[PDB]
């Protein structure tokens, strides 16, 4: 009566998802499906080589999630993913929802911490203070996407882009780079700041000897809403985290995989999942302990 | 198309629930049931209103079960803000049975705590599975502790404030007017020995006028430190500084809307998709908030 789970994609998120599966008492690890061939678990290139898989934790890069989850859902296997492109979520939900309904499976999508767990908090805040404004403030922490953008710039040997919160959804970017031979900071800094990833934000570029000595997985959020409940003004709420980024994503994936097993066929964001479905075992213990 | 809702009970919570209902675009107000109101039908029995979809049960917690059962047995959905944490499972069985039998849904214990705080606390527990959550209340007036003080011999008027000291430990600041022929020494000892106070640091202060001290501001600070997967030292918190009954009134509206979207049975807000708390179709809110 364990849930048999596979990890699909063994990058940073995959490793932490495995750690979370290992510690979850209601899961059994079916195996790891790896795209790039390279100990107690089966490691395969195709999910069909693992036995009796209930759910797949899709830990692939966002732009590979849809095609990967589609193939799995078509086999009647549930999926959990941490797709992180906010504007692509509705499209993904339509696509995976159609496949899931046809196979009898469920997909729980965009289930990291943002999008994902933060989405649940943001939705709750919107409901209980229906007028007003919510600000989501990230960091300090490494931006994977912005770091990728900097490494693409001519003359950059190594890069780290930190996201720093300045309040009201406004961010500062602190970019640390090693330079390639023959390139000077003046020109590389100018190229970074003009890039579409940086041009709208206060950005500082700092040359360092060793980018790897600066890297840490600590990250966080501060979400704030001020507004009106009913007709009553000046209601204030906030939600903060100081967390290990991929560690939390890995754990939310396990929660989402467990929840996928409890849904009717279709695709769901975490806004669409009762939070109690994210917890192992029957509901009464959690109502009694937490309600 | 619009949800026809009745307010049941027009005390403090009912007044703020009505404010929230009037602002909600997807509701029509069927009326108010009671033992501002001029534009609406005001009656003594829900049978005297027409085609009611859902009732917001704004009664005191000790009356919620019997009141909700009567409404659910008519086939009408209910939302309530029942606030006795240890009574929630029993309420859920009772209302759940009745709701299941009558084709209705009950969304229960839907204030801010229990209620919306329960959602956050459950989410925290899921994503940081090992560790401890502490829920810290106030500063704010405690309705329950205030009623307990008012029951003590010699108390003419009272206000009990809940003050957070961290890790779920609270200080109680109790403000009293005394009846003629009673001294503060005896009244204070009686308060501090009461089962409502005996486990907590409690201070009792005599005042001229309790009413000059009353405000509906309140709050919470919820904190969890724990393990995600095997990774230690994950930290999270959730804070509010709010008008207490205003927020409860709004959550009741949300719960009432969610009730219309469920299968027959009873649900705590832990059991309701959060998107079901929002008016209209899901796609706008996935697009805006996810």
């Amino acid at each position: 009566k364990k849930i048999r789970a596979a990890i699909v994609g063994y990058g940073n998120i995959g490793r932490y998802a495995l750690q979370a599966l290992r510690e979850a008492p209601d899961f059994e690890i079916a195996g790891i499906v790896r795209r790039n061939p390279a100990q107690p678990f089966r490691v395969v290139s195709d999910i069909e080589q693992l036995e009796s898989v209930d759910v797949a934790l899709v830990c692939s890069p966002s732009r590979e999630v849809e095609r990967t989850a589609l193939e799995i859902l078509k086999k009647g296997i549930c999926t959990a993913d941490s797709f992180d492109i906010h504007d692509g979520i509705l499209a993904l939900r339509r696509s995976l929802g159609d496949a899931a309904g046809k196979s009898g499976a469920a997909a729980v999508i965009a289930s990291g911490w943002d999008p994902g767990s933060d989405s649940v908090v943001r939705t709750l805040m919107q409901a209980i203070v229906p007028k007003g404004i919510t600000y989501t403030n990230f960091g300090p922490g490494m931006s994977m996407g912005h770091t990728v953008a900097v490494k693409a710039i001519d003359g950059v040997k190594a890069a780290l882009s930190m996201t720093i919160p300045l309040g009201t959804g406004v961010h500062r970017r602190m970019v640390y780079v090693e330079l390639l031979p023959g390139h000077n900071l003046e020109e590389v800094s100018a190229a970074i700041k003009a890039d579409e990833y940086f041009v709208h934000d206060e950005t500082h570029v700092i040359q360092v000897d060793e980018v790897d000595a600066l890297i840490d997985m600590g990250h966080g959020v501060r979400m704030v809403r001020k507004g009106v409940s009913g007709s009553t003004q000046n209601q204030r709420m906030s939600f903060d985290m100081e967390i290990n980024n991929p560690a939390l994503t890995g754990q939310v994936l396990v929660c989402a995989a467990r929840a996928a097993m409890r849904q009717q066929p279709g695709a769901y964001t975490l806004q669409e999942i009762p939070v109690i479905d994210l917890l192992p075992g029957d509901r009464e213990q959690w109502i009694g302990k937490l309600c």
